[PDB]
């Protein structure tokens, strides 16, 4: 499919060099961050979507997520399908497992309190996570059937809200540098 949305914040700290590349493609150099995510996809956010990507280059130098990343409201929620990182695996609160697309994640809950968010600079929120059990590999086309995800946490108790923001493959990083090259559709 098609991209139509381009993500790219920043909270300010370091350099992020953050390019929207042609067609579903984009790239990301990074160094001495604070936090920051950017990424191609979709401004509509579905529960049924199958993102594929290929990720040519998955080079974090310390904490980066390679993820799934949007949001939905009523209520808001952040979401991550993880399936690779860096340094850091990111945990929470432990809800159970999901098989998917040839990997197993575990699913976690997190909670963000008078913290930055689409709805404001000082709010309150759950997280959702899936985060693979294990790096996966990267430079393949790759696949992630949401609905799979969307499913298991429903099952764990886990209710995205009915009103769906944006939704990308996206680079992550928190306080660290490198590169990703990543290809969406």
């Amino acid at each position: 499919a098609s991209t139509d949305y381009w993500q790219n914040w920043t909270d300010g700290g370091g350099i992020v060099n953050a390019v929207n590349g042609s067609g579903g493609n984009y790239s990301v150099n990074w160094s001495n961050t604070g936090n920051f995510v950017v990424g191609k996809g979709w401004t509509t956010g579905s529960p049924f979507r199958t993102i594929n990507y290929n990720a040519g280059v998955w080079a974090p130098n310390g904490n980066g997520y390679l993820t799934l990343y949007g949001w939905t409201r009523s209520p808001l929620i952040e979401y991550y399908v993880v399936d690779s990182w860096g340094t850091y695996r990111p945990t929470g609160t432990y809800k159970g497992t999901v098989k998917s697309d040839g990997g197993t994640y575990d699913i976690y809950t997190t909670t963000r309190y008078n913290a930055p968010s689409i709805d404001g600079d000082r709010t309150t929120f759950t997280q959702y996570w899936s985060v693979r059990q294990s790096k996966r590999p990267t430079g393949s086309n790759a696949t992630i059937t949401f609905s799979n995800h969307v499913n298991a946490w429903k099952s764990h108790g886990m209710n995205l809200g009915s009103n769906w923001a944006y939704q990308v493959m996206a680079t992550e990083g928190y306080q660290s540098s490198g590169s990703s090259n990543v290809t969406v559709w």
